[PDB]
């Protein structure tokens, strides 16, 4: 692990989707630029928040469909990313939508007692976005690209 953006882009996604499922902040230290990190991780608070209740409905409706009942669901929902995200254009849109709806998944793995799903969800949309949109996340100037952008 020579790679700075993914262990940044880990660390954000993975300290969302825990915070979301529990209802508690992580109080454990950033690292390396953990004052992006923590602007990053504010940003996303606001408005992966604001994705999950303004389309909610249409959240339910995929989680329903995706059935996720353990590891294997969680693992196939990991290819339905890819084929979803991957496939489609590149924003911070989609990026915030695919992160919002990580959020999502995880506090239903919460309300069914599957909390050791929620890592691997997170490391599955980590792997998705820095191995599928490495050289425009880098064009963008990573998680400082993410701050600026939305204010
Ligand atoms: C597999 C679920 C994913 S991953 C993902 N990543 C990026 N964008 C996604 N959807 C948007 C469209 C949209 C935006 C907000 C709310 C609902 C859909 C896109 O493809 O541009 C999605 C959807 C995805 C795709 C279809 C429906 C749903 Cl509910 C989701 C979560
Ligand atoms: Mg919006």
């Amino acid at each position: 692990s020579e790679d700075e953006l993914y262990r940044q882009s880990l660390e954000i996604i993975s300290r969302y989707l825990r915070e979301q499922a529990t209802g508690a902040k992580d109080t454990k230290p950033m690292g390396r630029s953990g004052a992006t990190s923590r602007k990053a991780l504010e940003t996303l608070r606001r408005v992966g928040d604001g994705v999950q209740r303004n389309h909610e409905t249409a959240f339910q409706g995929m989680l329903r469909k995706l059935d996720i009942k353990n590891e294997d669901d969680v693992k196939s929902l990991s290819r339905v990313m890819i084929h979803v995200f991957s496939d489609g254009v590149t924003n911070w849109g989609r990026i915030v939508t695919l992160i919002s709806f990580g959020a999502f998944v995880a506090k239903h793995l919460k309300t069914i007692n599957q909390e050791s799903c929620i890592e691997p969800l997170a490391e599955s949309i980590t792997d998705v976005l820095v191995r599928t949109k490495r050289d425009w996340l880098v064009k963008q100037r990573g998680w400082d690209g993410f701050v600026e952008f939305f204010h």
